[PDB]
């Protein structure tokens, strides 16, 4: 079942509220007053160049960033072309990337929220219709709608009462989520 780690900054926020804010910040640094854009590490595949156990990316408009973990692949020109597929175990969201393939993998300088044990596995046959593609390609432009829908489904699988409108603290009571320092 889904496991969620969250900075205590977000304890009283709902999952939907948090994803909306991260996505808005991905589109515009000004969404979070006080932040400046000064990240140099923009991510990529680890090990890469186009497959890895991680795919990390930083926004161009802000230092909002994410890291997808699992066993991931990008088809390039191979049919079905421009497809991101494979096993997606985790999505971590936050601000600024550090590391890389030769430095212990990618990490977030400030990890805000992580969603793990996602259990997503999209075969190459589905192409750009696969859920892994929709989730990770969406996040590449800061769009968290596909991710959100998968989190909602996974929460409802734990208990009918849980959803993306639950707070992180409510999800912690349910046994799904765990707080981290800010
Ligand atoms: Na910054």
């Amino acid at each position: 079942s889904i496991s969620i780690s969250y900075s205590t900054t977000y304890s009283g926020w709902t999952v939907a509220d948090y994803l909306a804010d991260w996505s808005a910040y991905f589109g515009d640094v000004n969404h979070r007053p006080g932040q400046v854009v000064d990240g140099s590490n923009t991510g990529g595949f680890n090990p890469g160049p186009f497959d890895g156990s991680q795919y990390a990316l930083k926004s161009t408009a802000s230092d909002a960033a994410f890291i997808a973990g699992g066993d991931l692949h990008y088809t390039l020109f191979s049919n079905p072309s421009h497809t991101l597929w494979g096993k997606l175990d985790s999505i971590a969201l936050g601000d600024t990337l550090t590391g890389g393939a030769s430095s212990g993998g990618y990490a977030l300088d400030s990890q805000e929220v992580s969603f793990s044990n996602l259990g997503l596995d999209s075969p190459i046959a589905q192409g750009r219709d696969g859920t892994v593609h929709k989730v990770v390609y969406g996040l590449m432009s800061g769009d968290s709608s596909a991710l959100q829908g998968q989190i909602d489904a996974l929460l409802k699988a734990v208990d009918p009462s849980l959803s993306i409108n639950s707070t992180f603290d409510q999800l912690a009571a349910a046994g799904v989520a765990h707080a981290t320092p800010a």
